[PDB]
């Protein structure tokens, strides 16, 4: 008989006694240790006082699991530990003061998302996400990347889209204060004003230029004719302008960071462009400096606080 620790959040810990003759699965159910599944493994002398992750089997563990991860999905813990076993072996080099990822298992889109998150203001609602967010900013980004995969229902090696990944993450962050007021003007129907909140207030698909969104874009109307949609007010710490990959010029100082995508749809590669004192390009562990940039951009991130249009 050996005393061990079981947990669902590595915060609230529970002291259980274990027996050598029975595997961990017979006594606790699905059980993990640093990514390894010890469900089929019998306890060893080394497995003493160590902390084990277990699937929630009682109400205390079920409540603690939601308090930390904000999900009751029974597959979350398994999909999380399955990704963690990969992300712990990845390399996270410091590139231009930012934490990146050495390329492995098509993680280009994860590295681009991780680099973007270090440059925009965001507060995650699940304590698991926020804690790993902080640890990732310090350099230990293995747990954070595994959580991103779990929350996005993506597996290691699967090909991912940065805009879709950011969208999933935004829905797990506090964006209630974020407001976007738009106005569409039709020559026949008239003018109509709509107010967006939360994730819809920080993302737009159609154009890469925040300026063009302020000038107005052509959107078809209910009557069938092309109308003009322009930004009236914007109260958010940032905005994300997305468009299908097209050739675009990035000017130093006019944007925070951007996503470059080359290759065929769903099978291609992602690079990260950020606007420090000069334009930097981060391709995983690689770094190149240039004063100008023209290439296939699909996401552009801009800083914002409060904006009210001057058009009437
Ligand atoms: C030779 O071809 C070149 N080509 C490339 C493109 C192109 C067009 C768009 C786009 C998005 N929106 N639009 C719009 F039409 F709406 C279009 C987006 C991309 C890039 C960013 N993302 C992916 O390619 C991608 C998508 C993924 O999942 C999508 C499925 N979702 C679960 C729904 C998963 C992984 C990756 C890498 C590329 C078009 N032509
Ligand atoms: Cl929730
Ligand atoms: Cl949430
Ligand atoms: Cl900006
Ligand atoms: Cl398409
Ligand atoms: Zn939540
Ligand atoms: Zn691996
Ligand atoms: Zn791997
Ligand atoms: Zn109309
Ligand atoms: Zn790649």
């Amino acid at each position: 008989t050996i005393k061990v620790f079981t947990t669902v959040d590595n915060i609230n810990l529970h002291t259980q006694v274990v027996d050598m003759s029975m595997t961990y699965g017979q006594q606790f159910g699905p059980t993990y240790l640093d990514g390894a599944d010890v469900t089929k493994i019998k306890p060893h002398n080394s497995h003493e006082g160590k902390t084990f992750y277990v699937l929630p089997n009682d109400d205390t563990l079920r409540v603690e699991a939601f308090e930390y991860y904000h999900t009751t999905d029974p597959s979350f813990l398994g999909r999380y530990m399955s990704a963690l076993n990969h992300t712990k072996k990845w390399k996270y080099p410091q590139v231009n003061g930012l934490t990146s990822i050495k390329w492995a298992d098509n993680n280009c889109y994860l590295a681009t998302a991780l680099l973007t998150l270090q440059q925009i203001e965001l507060k995650f609602n699940p304590p698991a996400l926020q804690d790993a967010y902080y640890r990732a900013r310090a350099g230990e980004a293995a747990n954070f990347c595994a959580l991103i995969l779990a929350y996005c229902n993506k597996t290691v090696g699967e090909l991912g889209d940065v805009r879709e990944t950011m969208s999933y993450l935004f829905q797990h962050a506090n964006l209630d204060s974020c407001k976007r007021v738009l106005n569409v003007v039709c020559k026949t129907c008239g003018q109509q004003q709509t107010t967006l909140k939360g994730v819809e207030a920080v993302m737009y698909m159609g154009t890469l230029s925040y300026e063009q969104f302020k000038k107005g874009v052509q959107i078809p109307c209910t009557c069938g004719k092309q109308a003009t949609k322009y930004l009236v007010q914007q109260e958010s710490p940032f905005v994300m302008m997305s468009a299908p990959p097209a050739q675009y010029e990035l000017k130093h100082g006019t944007f925070t960071c951007a996503s470059e995508y080359t290759g065929n749809y769903q099978c291609g590669h992602y690079k990260h462009i950020t606007s420090k004192e000069t334009l930097y390009c981060i391709d995983g562990a690689l770094l190149t400096k240039s004063s100008e940039y023209k290439g296939p951009i699909t996401d552009v991130f801009y800083k914002e606080n409060s904006y009210t249009t001057t058009i009437k």
